[PDB]
RNA sequence: UGGAGAGUUUGAUCCUGGCUCAGGGUGAACGCUGGCGGCGUGCCUAAGACAUGCAAGUCGUGCGGGCCGCGGGAUUUUACUCCG
């Protein structure tokens, strides 16, 4: 079992004859702090059920994060829709310098030392999806070598 | 060895997009408050106007004097005059 941080919860609303009718969404990261994180987005008529639903979804949605001493192999920019995330390696003693959303994700993947910047649409959902892709897309000297053989 | 973002357009959503804030800085000023020291710093305006004192002189080993004194001489008549 992993840690489960909740980034964003919000109440949405649909219209119906005589009144508005509310739903709830919840963004949840789950991770072990050792190279596995999962992002999950879950909606439901009550907050509780939505958070729970989200964690579940988050576990069905995990990722290889190739740490290298609390940080990442290289720099990556990822655009997701209009949201862009940059992710930069840092020596130790730096911290995770990042906004609320990518930080929670980087924390639970066991990144300890990383420089970020949100560019673009600063939309939480979309920033989180970009952060995931960004991690998702990390390679290392190892796998790159392996890719380039013949 | 270096990079955090948030609030606000909607019933709700995404995007655009402005506005606003959190940070650092100061020859400061204003309020409330005020114990000590060290080191810095102090007319941003009228390059307005200025009382009063002080702020560039020194050299007699370049030169000749004036003025106020004192001493010694040429003089034993008291006027004149040489030197220091
Ligand atoms: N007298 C007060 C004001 O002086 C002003 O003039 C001032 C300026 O001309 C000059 O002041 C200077 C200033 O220009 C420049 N920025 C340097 C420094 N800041 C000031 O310094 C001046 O005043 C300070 C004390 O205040 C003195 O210690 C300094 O030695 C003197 N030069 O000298 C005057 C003061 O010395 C205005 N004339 C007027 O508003 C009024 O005279
Ligand atoms: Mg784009
Ligand atoms: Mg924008
Ligand atoms: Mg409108
Ligand atoms: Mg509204
Ligand atoms: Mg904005
Ligand atoms: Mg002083």
């Amino acid at each position: 079992d992993f840690e489960e941080k909740m980034i964003l919860i919000r109440r949405t609303a649909r219209m119906q004859a005589g009144g508005r009718r509310f739903r709830f969404g919840a963004l949840v990261v789950v991770g072990d702090r050792q190279g596995r994180v999962g992002l999950g987005f879950g909606k439901a008529p009550e907050v509780p059920l939505a958070v729970q639903k989200a964690g579940y979804y988050a576990r069905r949605n995990m990722v290889e994060v190739p740490l290298q001493n609390g940080t990442i192999p290289h720099e990556i920019e990822v655009e997701f829709g209009a949201s862009k995330i940059v992710l930069k390696p840092a020596a130790p003693g730096t911290g995770v310098i990042a906004g609320a959303v990518p930080r929670a994700i980087l924390e639970l993947a066991g990144v300890t030392d990383i420089l970020t910047k949100e560019l673009g649409s600063r939309n939480p959902i979309n920033i989180a999806y970009a952060t995931m892709e960004a991690l998702r897309q990390l390679r290392t000297k190892a796998d790159v070598e392996r890719l380039r053989k013949g």
